[PDB]
């Protein structure tokens, strides 16, 4: 007996809503990382290291966290997930000072500790809640939502938080306004996690979900799982080019308002706009995937040829920075933005592929690591390289690195339409 019961949109809408707050809290601090230096006192280093914490605290604990959702329940995960996305801004509303920059990075760590209840969510929610016609769907929704938090973390701290450092006082207000909104915000999704999710839908919507309901595997043993996958050659392969394309995508948020203001100065309201448009981009390319794999076509060429683009992409984007016209950056971040953005969904989808035997769950895990382990790298490096050479030689870092990528692509053997 298979049954879709209504609250499956109430679950996915929440779940959507506070991943949207965690990804806002991520970028909040870099799209204005020029005003956060002021207002602290901090070199730019440490305001990039508000946004690595979320890369550096998912490595160790993605692991743990997944061995945490199998065994004690989705609803937890939700739980904690979204309970620590709310305390983490709370403790930020506090920290708003010229010395209590610590403070802030506290709030930070527990933000990035529920990115990591939260990202392995949608694969799960929409298993576990919607039908089958529903499943890639509610996936799709709920992993847009993080993307849509991020262009919401592009568009609105330009907006709330100008630039005057001449005002310290007025600065702190603006801050405030923003943490405080964000803390209501994460509050409020916080209590009705608490109410409207529920731990397991009134009965199973799928055959599949009827078949795990009558046989939980337990003790998966992860370590043996992860030891397979690095001997599975294509993953490995594919493991280290997705976290390039998306250790890239970390890098150029982070750092973008750094290469943007170095060339346009009192931009810092069109930095976001770019950075949203990057972002929205890859969200029509998500959408527009699928249609991107015809009858013609399978996961590895499609994969190539989105890398070729990001990669091309990323050479306009380079070469036109320093041109000295707003307008340029915009269509070259949206032309980057559709294929380096746009490639997530099917980095993912390509790895359902290569391991079919092995747990989804681990291989999500790992390849979301691997981004996060690239990210810092690539953060790390394009920012010293940006701040020493200016930002042309730091995206050209990305290009090369982007170029290693082409190779391994095309490197990676399978064969199987959609």
């Amino acid at each position: 007996l298979t049954a879709l019961s209504p609250r499956r949109f109430v679950v996915l809408l929440i779940f959507s809503l506070y991943s949207l707050v965690n990804a806002f809290q991520w970028i909040q601090y870099s799209i204005i990382s020029n005003v956060f230096e002021g207002f602290y006192g901090v070199t730019l280093l440490h305001i990039d290291w508000l946004s690595m914490v979320y890369m550096l605290a998912y490595v160790p604990l993605i692991f743990p966290a997944t061995w945490l959702l199998d065994t004690r329940g989705l609803r937890l995960t939700a739980l904690l997930g979204s309970g620590l996305n709310c305390l983490g801004a709370w403790i930020k509303c506090g920290s708003v000072q010229q010395h209590l920059f610590w403070v802030t990075m506290l709030g930070q760590c527990l933000c990035s500790v529920a990115q990591v209840f939260i990202l392995g969510l949608p694969s799960r929610i929409a298993s576990v809640w919607f039908g089958p016609k529903e499943v890639s769907t509610a996936c799709a929704t709920a992993v847009l939502g993080n993307q849509l938090g991020t262009a919401v973390g592009f568009l609105l701290p330009p907006v709330l938080v100008p630039n005057t450092q001449n005002d310290t006082n007025l600065l702190a207000c603006n801050i405030s306004t923003m943490f405080y909104g964000t803390s209501a915000v994460a509050t409020l999704l916080f209590i009705l996690t608490a109410i409207a999710f529920k731990e397991k839908p009134r009965y199973p919507p799928s055959q599949a979900q009827a078949a795990l309901q009558d046989s939980p595997p337990e003790e998966y043993s992860y370590k043996k799982s992860i030891r397979n996958l690095f001997k599975n050659i294509p993953f490995v392969l594919l493991l280290i080019t997705y976290g390039i394309m998306t250790g890239a995508f970390y890098s150029v948020s982070t750092l973008l308002n750094q290469m943007i203001l170095t060339y346009y100065e009192g931009e810092e309201v069109n930095a976001g706009r770019i950075g949203l448009t990057l972002v929205v981009a890859g969200m029509v390319g998500s959408i527009l995937c699928g249609l991107w794999l015809d009858y013609t076509k399978t996961y590895k060429q499609t994969t190539l040829i989105v890398y070729i683009l990001s990669f091309i992409g990323m050479v306009i984007f380079t070469f036109t920075l320093d041109l000295r016209y707003i307008i340029i950056v915009f269509v070259t971040g949206g032309v980057l933005g559709f294929f380096m953005t746009g490639y997530l969904p099917l980095g993912f989808e390509f790895a359902v592929e290569i391991t079919y035997p092995e747990s989804e769950g681990t291989s999500s895990g790992l390849l979301n690591a691997s981004a996060q382990i690239f990210g810092i790298l690539f953060t790390l490096a394009q920012g010293k390289l940006t701040s020493d050479y200016g930002p042309k030689a730091g995206n050209i870092f990305l290009c090369v690195w982007m170029f290693i990528g082409i190779i391994l692509t095309a490197l990676i053997k399978s064969d199987l339409r959609r």
